[PDB]
């Protein structure tokens, strides 16, 4: 699969709150979904080295 077709978390500033890939908006519709939801912002993978 493609990161276009896993979700992607995001983090609200005006309430704080991190929607994580279940819940926060897929990579197709994430542009609509922040555009929509304004505060929110694209958190960070669980790669790490």
């Amino acid at each position: 699969s493609q990161m276009s077709d896993l979700p992607v978390k995001v983090i609200h500033v005006e309430s704080g709150k991190i929607l994580t890939g279940t819940d926060a908006p897929k990579a197709g519709q994430l542009e609509a979904w922040l555009e929509m939801n304004p505060g929110y912002e694209v958190a960070p993978r669980s790669d790490s080295e």
